[PDB]
DNA sequence: GGAATTCGATCGAATTCC
DNA sequence: GGAATTCGATCGAATTCC
């Protein structure tokens, strides 16, 4: 399942996570979403480690993660949410796809909070 | 009937292979 | 190093015991 990331995203401040957990979550930071565009991925898993990869490069992002979150997103993995916004064993920030029944779309991509993410895939 | 387990939709992430 | 495979998690409706 190959495909290209495609997407303007969107403008976010220092406050970029902060309604990662209610509706959908935050948005793909436009800045980010210019630096993973038109670009191939050969799964989900292969888009999120490239994402968290590229928030860690953004200055103005990592400013948001404390040291041992950047050091995470570094690698790929995500960073961990607030204690309170986790769900059993899931405790780092999840991405979300908005998608029909019936492809890497960056404006359907967001991020969101494991509690807030079940909630989503159970009705809210 | 009712408890127990299965399983498919959604996920992160490690392991395995050339 | 990159890509495909395998491992777990959560949830709860559908399905399988007993
Ligand atoms: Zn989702």
């Amino acid at each position: 399942k190959p495909g290209k990331a495609t997407g303007k995203g969107k403008p976010v401040n220092n406050k970029w996570l902060n309604n990662a957990g209610k509706d959908l979550g935050s948005p793909v930071p436009d800045r980010i979403a210019n630096k993973l565009r038109d670009k191939e991925f050969k799964s989900f898993d292969d888009f999120r480690k490239k994402f968290w990869e590229e928030v860690s490069k953004d200055p103005e992002l990592s400013k948001q993660f404390s040291r041992n979150n950047n050091d995470r997103m570094k690698v790929g993995k995500a960073p961990k949410t607030r204690t309170q916004d986790v769900s059993g064993k899931r405790t780092s920030f999840e991405l979300h796809q908005e998608k029909p029944i019936s492809v890497y779309d960056m404006d359907n991509i967001s991020v969101v909070t494991p509690k807030r993410h079940i909630d989503i895939h159970r009705g809210k």
